[PDB]
């Protein structure tokens, strides 16, 4: 699948994720640093048999800002596709939804996006 | 408050089941339930959440493969779950398919969705 | 083109639309009281020529949060499409963006959704 | 700092007029220049930003109709000018296509565009 492995966005964000044989992703976000105290939890899902026409995998996951240490209330989602090759790329949109009262709710959800690359920019 | 059944208004079910250390896990089903139509789901939510009337945030992926049928697509859903007398899974989705290069600026959908513990009629 | 008139959100607000035989959309966001102080402009743009296959009519359209009082340094833009008859809609999603420094740009975006009806909810 | 000619890397030209009222008006152009790809954009912007290092908020729409084609569709640009050496305006933008009922959940595309006052090579 291409998709095991490290990967680095753009903007400092490092994910090491493991992409199972049945289209589960597992894995973590780290810090630079790789400390526990900024560890969380990634899980999703991808296409584990993707067409065979030049097109990339579909895939999304999640984390949650819950780890033993710290917790934002929010959540990531990233939606986006792996590119393979010489250039391979992880393109992906997301969505952070915040916990907020009801009267805040329609300010909840901040959108933006992310390119993984397996090297630092 | 998470775990079981959720239904939208257009015809999809999640059955969620909402793990002690922040997992989600479980299946779309359409309304058949039969297995060509059924999908695994994975996420995470915050499991400590906060105490001040704020609802609980939370994620999820589908990717639409199963050993029936592959869209090559998926779908993440990014919101909050709100308790109390009409429980709601509020979210925003993305859905992103599987393309070449040049329709990847095309390749993701945006949406919202809302459930609700209570079956339509 | 059925699009000029008032139109209500479904959370108490009120937009008053002229659609210009050209394309043009114009008009003002307006408070529940109706007073100069809550008035802002809103300009855009609408399909003048849509299909006639049971089609809507695509469109959008900006509001920057100032105005001669009050001054939010933010603007939303609502992208949807407007469908016609008895129960006539617009249906849009919307995006939010607020002035931010450098550093705090990847969460200068908001995402929801309005839906537009001709009389109060 | 926003009146001129703005492009992305992906073939866009965008010749904007920023008015002292906060008005955006100007067209589309590809890349030949020729009429039956210039569109009209409309929208608006914060005339008297933040003085903190912020960022200028803004927005616009072009509906993809003129006299010679109609795509039944409109983008909506939402982000914000940022001046200084290397100026900018950083977008998210909604496409949203003229669908019947059936298909108005999948009307609406999301991305992103990076607009520079220099033209590529």
């Amino acid at each position: 699948a291409g998709i095991t492995g490290t990967w680095y966005n753009q903007l400092g964000s490092t994910f090491i994720v493991t992409a199972g044989a049945d289209g589960a992703l597992t894995g973590t976000y780290e810090s630079a640093v790789g400390n526990a105290e900024s560890r969380y939890v990634l899980t999703g899902r991808y296409d584990s048999a993707p067409a065979t026409d030049g097109s990339g995998t579909a895939l999304g996951w999640t984390v949650a800002w819950k780890n033993n240490y710290r917790n934002a209330h929010s959540a990531t989602t990233w939606s986006g596709q792996y590119v393979g090759g010489a250039e391979a790329r992880i393109n992906t949109q997301w969505l952070l939804t915040s916990g907020t009262t009801e009267a805040n709710a329609w300010k909840s959800t901040l959108v933006g996006h992310d390119t993984f690359t397996k090297v630092k920019p």
